């Protein structure tokens, strides 16, 4: 009936105490990225402290593949390095109580589709571009995780065959050109350096060299989204993240699916729960699943 | 509890009389082309009048997007031209009986999925590489058809940003560049022209220009399956059609996803019902559809 939510990203943790669908409490502090094997057991061990008494049971949403409370990093460049670590297990220190565990962006889709209307929207995909690229699939208005959480890994289906090679290990994914990281990784690299907010200021300012960096960004993801209506019968997508949500994106993506054959369009809206969506849905998703 | 099985492809229409999961009577009259939206009608009574009496309900397999017994083609030049036609109530003409219909490949995935372990195997896709590409996707030991029978297309997925417009009308999909009537676009414009049943034969003496061709082909397939294991969790793929079923083909293919990290492997096998298992899934399916 009192629930602990925490987001555990590549940048930040959240944190706050989720009860009857409203959050308080709300914490983040930066991820360790240094030794984070080891780190991260003291950044937990600090969170269960600040809170211990005030929740029942705790919601996590991180990013990696989640699976029998381990993460396991597809692309682990988004930690720093680290490529799997005990979750459920380094929770278990800090508290008895029962523990459930999502990845970040299946969490954020419960957050977006649990106020769709559940009649016309059955086949639903929330997709985040943020520091990496990744979804959560909603077919017949259900959660699709079975058998491994390894569902909705939509970063790493291919986007360009000649593309820059993955943090995964994989030529071409959609992460790899399409992702804050992606952007950052060749923004940076600029004389000047930009960062990726940066480099989206010189875009609405009609720069061509900023604007192919971000129309191949756009581009991946209206193509990612075409594979999933035309593969999945996906009749909504919502776009959420901080380059989702950056100003002018979104019409872009919509530019392109338009283009393309009417087999391929669909309902494509913004997020309307930012940073909040992965503690709500992660909260959800865990009270769902205790009935 | 006795069954007319039809198979309408690109090239030729199977018939039979599915009883018990055994086929008998099996016919096949080459698919008219030209003036197809009337020619059909033709030939869909010639065949419920030969078969009429033998059978108590019908169960249709064929290419393009079945949905409210209307076929929507989504690359019409597999069907020389062929936009829509009335499939449902076509058939309704010359029987009364019951009438269930069902994408081709959709069809065939059943058959190739009700005999595999339901319990180590419960994320499955048929794959056919033939004069199209398409896909049939069982999720949770079912079929995906909800809602507009889109659900599977999967020969319309991106396979290249740079490559060849397909009839569809999509810049770069699996189907424009993998299918057999994407080989033979490129081999039939040889000097001397080239089948892709030939092609394969020079491929097969290590020819580089025609591995080369043949290769392009078994790369996006590749890729493709990498997709659906990535994005959702596909245990096993199993791989059909005049292409698929070539002999060096799937040994290629599986070459390509080896080279991927382990994320992206899963079993990869021939297809074991070859031209039999569009009618017999379709058979089966409306079978568990009138219960
Ligand atoms: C560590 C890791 O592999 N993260 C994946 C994916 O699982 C996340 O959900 C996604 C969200 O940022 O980005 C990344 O693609
Ligand atoms: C007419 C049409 O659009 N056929 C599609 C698809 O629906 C078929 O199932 C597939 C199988 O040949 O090829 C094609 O990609
Ligand atoms: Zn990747
Ligand atoms: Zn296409």
């Amino acid at each position: 009936m009192r629930c602990l939510a925490l987001d555990i990203g590549g940048t930040k943790i959240a944190s706050a105490i989720v009860t009857d669908g409203k959050i308080e409490q709300r914490q983040q502090i930066a991820t360790p990225q240094a030794d984070a094997a080891n780190a991260m057991h003291d950044t937990l061990a600090n969170i269960l402290a600040l809170y211990a008494g005030q929740f029942d049971y705790v919601a996590v949403a991180s990013t990696g593949i989640i699976n029998h409370g381990v993460l396991t990093a597809l692309n682990p460049k988004n930690l720093g390095g680290l490529a799997e670590f005990p979750l459920k297990e380094s929770i278990a220190r800090h508290t008895d109580k029962p523990i459930g565990l999502l990845n970040d962006v299946q969490a954020a889709a419960c957050a977006e589709y649990k106020d769709e209307d559940k009649n016309a929207v059955q086949n639903f995909v929330f997709i985040t571009v943020s520091t990496g690229v990744g979804g959560g699939i909603i077919l017949e208005r259900r959660l699709l995780t079975e058998p491994n959480g390894v569902a909705g890994h939509i970063g790493h289906t291919l986007a360009d065959p000649n593309g820059p090679v993955c943090g995964c290990g994989r030529v071409g994914c959609v992460e790899a050109v399409a992702a804050g990281r992606a952007i950052e990784a060749v923004s940076s690299q600029w004389n000047p350096p930009c960062t990726p907010k940066q480099a989206f200021e010189l875009f609405r300012k009609n720069d061509e060299k900023a604007t192919a960096l971000i129309q191949r960004s756009a581009s991946a993801i209206a193509n990612l989204i075409a594979d999933l209506v035309i593969g999945l019968d996906v009749q909504k997508v919502v776009v959420g993240g901080s380059v989702g949500l950056a100003e002018g994106y979104l019409p872009l993506v919509k530019q392109y699916l338009n283009t393309m054959p009417h087999f391929y369009h669909c309902t494509v809206e913004q997020a309307r729960h930012g940073q909040d969506a992965g503690l709500l849905g992660a909260a959800w998703w865990v009270a769902d699943c205790l009935k």
